């Protein structure tokens, strides 16, 4: 026979499946609490219930998990301190998806050298997320595929869908079966119809292809997400002022969605530059101030170290998109929890 | 102890593996010869080797395999009257993706019903592409998923990412490790760059998850696709003028990769409207007759009896996208391969 | 360092799982009834409650599927005619256990020239059990090991445990969890409490090491089969008069099992003499007219043609053990059948 | 459809594959050549190209792997003072067949207790064979399964089916792929045809069905397994004499397999009574001194601690069969190593 199958394929490796992660690192009672908990209060923001604002903070993507608990030990301070003005999650981002060939994230490739080490990426990925929860700091992440769910979707409070995958229809069925509240951002070039229909889409019960804890490919009958809301971050243009906002709510009522709203400081708001994170965290706070009833969370970009390196040189520095620094991090959540005190006295 | 997993997970149920359905249809000599040699003669295309037009062509989606099986025999007549100037490859789309609610395809709802039978639907649907080869009838479809493509991926001659999952990085990964050339069409506001990224993405060696043929989950690790391409479809504004091949054709040798392109003369650049492909199919011709260098195939919606209908009353009538009848089908051909005729004579 | 694993596999090959051949052969309806009561009569025959005979009869193994059939036709009749009297229930062996270098069986090798095709045999034997249930005739198989009857079992209504394994503790366990009534065999040497205490050990519950029926390594917690019986098939001097019943039933009465026992004409009571199967039948048939209140039925090796042949040259006749042909049969249940009416009567 | 599956199953859950044991606990270079060069001894003394003894020696079963530990501690300092006359190996056996109601092993159930938590018992089982092989004591067990190899035979330089397998075609055909050499018993009732026959199969290639080390179900392909031998246990009478040697002796060269043979000195050979142990060995010792040509090996059932516990309230004491103590120990020893010492030298 001509050949037909596997033509481009250099290899395919089995994989250890969840449940032999799930023997080694199984949750806890106070990290499941914490993640029921987490994932209650989340929707009731989502729905209008608490006017306190969701906080999704933290390094672009994970390099070094020794980093990132340390990290997560000074933001635990932040979380405690303004507790009645803001929820405050750790951005626990595995993978920044990338069009130029480049680390395909910790995942993908723990070593950090293209040895693509994927059962140790994922049994560190879990790890990670258990400390995290254990400690008292919630977790949050992106899901780019319909598989590494499986392995740590129990651990996640709250879940991304990028720009890049919010009009895809797998993305949003599986948006429908995730156990966290989910947010949906706008087009990479400022498509917002996309988010709100992704939300019709995902509270909607679908099927898709998966596998089950065992490692077998399956059928996943779910049954919609009541608790997804949309994420604005820009396009050509940003998309973070009163305006914008108002514009967003009234086409998310319109639509029968929710009309409560996140919005990126990062990204295409930021315009790629991380010195202007703050310069939308203002904005925001002046909204907060004069009315921003549509607003129910921010996300933040934000390490250790400020900035951006190609290589893995410098401790808590990210080497995908750049960050600010743990100095300026404190001035943006002091000012949230400023803005927001006063917005929820009203 | 608070749970945390599959919380809106109605079932989950296993499928059977790849392997089982091809034990029980093994690709034929004959069915091996066709896709290997059709593969080939597409990348010809792809590169500019052979100036034949591709003619990706057939229904919106299969909802009968009789009548699909009836189309192609009349459509294998046209392949072989016009295998001088046009390579025309069946349309074999099991699904059209959508946002509302509706029919989820024959993979999915092969009883038409809502029973969500994936197991005989994917089953006959590697039957239905069995049959089309066997007959010498080559195929193509769109890859929605990441496992789909293990169950019927051998019988396929090019495949498309649609608009929706373009810029998808696991959809860009998927077609470096696909064994057909592969079209990437243009966002669904018209968006190019995403498409010509996606080209260069998709070139290169990728990791993605997905499953053995044995149906166990698994670490894919791809070769790159060389033969991959843009795929004009339309947006805010359609694209399939001389004017846009030739700014698609820029910024294609502008990022190094194939300037040679495929024009989808259905969905967007029609508005819908059926009659209006045979509209852009004459513009088409047109271009090739002045020059036209940068066409190396068209897409078009066709079916035995012309329109659509909400139930499957009509035989060979599409239920999802308008398609044009056999008598339109019969001229659209009979005018691009007396168009092409001439191109391939300069 | 030194290589410690799989020194002496030549090749370890994957299988398809047991829900590709049940996704093929599904049981029907009325495959499912005949099961269902024909293992409740059977049940009923072991305690007591019913005085018919068990018949368990057919050839040593099968090698030919359609001589099955056949057979299976002719022994419907006798089934039917002799029902108030006898249960008859056909043998469908698929392998004969032996020590010496020989054919395997039709799992092993349904070719029967040593390709080992184990998928087609698996497929063959399903295809053959579900094509005699639907014709009426009930089946019953040995159970040789703890993978097999994930296969076929939902199709057998009486299993055996050979005398090489009854005192194998894994295959108690497995008889633990068979969803058929279980009959165990003395030792090859005569030895009656490896039966008694198999008996007693398979009405408890057990956790065995299995696979799943989509294939996975699995531990199986059994319930208990609380249907087992013993099966004299005679040992260094056969075990079938009066006496040895006798004396069968106080130790069965000692452990505290049901002290109704199968009688095995064939095999160490036959002494490997096919001919002696009816003197066997006929000291039976006298034992129940006489008392016999401890016999509840008897196994009988029969096929078409008489004998036993080392090739399969000659149609319906055995490659294993010699088995009497057709005539033989009939005389054997009329005879069996007119002294178990007398039995009943009383 | 009345059902006809699973009747009779509680629950099937899924095991841990063999993989994610061996990804936690890899066999170490050190482990690898202690397994492979003492598998070679072994093979030495089967084939007599070397006139050692081989000494199976440990607990009848390990319920505690400190205890387990501590006994290899003592028995390695008499492993390499006695190095030069016996090849000491440690008995590690997981579970005791048994016919009544008892604790099912320290695999299927490590807890002691009833939870059959098998995964951890597994796990458990592999990290005692690690160490014990690390720290320098080769391992031996008995296989009663056709599954838990996969899990741990690569720590195993020899392994033993017991008398309740030996006649069981599919441990024979386990046995023929097995790594390590394997000693068969003869019958509980004293038959030895029963192992020499089984000998022969082993020596040959088989088919099995099993898992993969991934965990899925396949078919095994062995090439025979050269390095079977018989081990004499006793019967309804003792078979360990001079007398019951030679006459084994015999019937093994005239089928043309190795006349060199086992001798357990425990179970029926001792009457069930630790205490004749001794006089079975002093025995053997007679035998050595004045010829005992036909010799190979001894197995003796020893702990810490001598005797029996119907409960696990002591330390290094059998919850089993009973067992002489260290002392006891350190005098068979003693008397096999002095006895050998003597016909080595001749
Ligand atoms: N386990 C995921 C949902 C999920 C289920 C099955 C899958 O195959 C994938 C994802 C959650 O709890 O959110
Ligand atoms: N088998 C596909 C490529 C592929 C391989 C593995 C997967 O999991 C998915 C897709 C092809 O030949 O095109
Ligand atoms: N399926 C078998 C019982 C069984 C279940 C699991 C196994 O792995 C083996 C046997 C029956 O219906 O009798
Ligand atoms: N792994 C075993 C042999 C074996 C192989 C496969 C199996 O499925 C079972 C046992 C050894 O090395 O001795
Ligand atoms: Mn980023
Ligand atoms: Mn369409
Ligand atoms: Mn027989
Ligand atoms: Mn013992």
């Amino acid at each position: 026979h001509y050949p037909t199958d596997d033509i481009k394929i250099k290899e395919v490796k089995e994989l250890l499946p969840p449940i032999a992660h799930l023997y080694e690192l199984p949750i806890s009672k106070e990290a499941s609490g914490l993640v029921h908990r987490t994932r209650q209060e989340i929707s009731d923001l989502v729905h209008g219930r608490d006017k306190r604002l969701l906080v999704i903070i933290g390094p672009c993507s994970i390099h070094d998990p020794k980093a990132a608990l340390e990290y997560a030990e000074r933001l635990l301070k932040l979380r405690k301190q303004y507790e009645n003005e803001l929820l405050i999650v750790m951005r626990v981002y595995f993978e920044k998806p990338r069009t130029t060939v480049g680390w395909k994230g910790l995942i993908n490739d723990p070593h950090l050298d293209g040895t693509f080490d994927i059962n140790f990426g994922l049994r560190q990925a879990r790890s990670l997320l258990l400390s995290l929860n254990n400690m008292g700091m919630p977790a949050s992440t992106e899901f780019l595929d319909m598989i590494t769910p499986q392995y740590y979707a129990d651990l996640i409070s709250w879940g991304a869908i990028g720009a890049r995958t919010t009009e895809s229809q797998v993305h949003r069925e599986l948006a429908s079966g995730l156990s966290c509240p989910v947010g949906f951002k706008n087009g990479t070039d400022g498509n917002l119809k996309i988010a709100i229909d992704a939300i019709g889409a995902a509270s909607h019960s679908h099927h898709f292809l998966s596998v089950t804890k065992a490692g077998h490919s399956a059928i996943v009958h779910t049954g919609g997400n009541p608790d997804c809301h949309v994420i604005l971050r820009g396009g050509k243009e940003p998309n973070y002022d009163a305006e914008h906002v108002s514009e967003a709510a009234e086409q998310l009522r319109a639509a029968g969605v929710t009309d409560k709203l996140m919005i990126d400081c990062s990204h295409a708001n930021s315009r790629k530059d991380y010195t202007r994170q703050m310069e939308v965290a203002q904005d925001i706070a002046a909204q907060l101030e004069q009315d921003g009833g549509n607003i129910m969370g921010v996300m933040v970009e934000s390490h250790l170290v400020e900035g951006r390196q190609d290589k893995p040189e410098v401790y808590g520095k990210s080497i995908t998109d750049a960050c600010i620094g743990w100095g300026a991090t404190e001035e943006l959540l002091a000012l949230l929890a400023g803005a927001n005190k006063k917005r929820m006295a009203r």
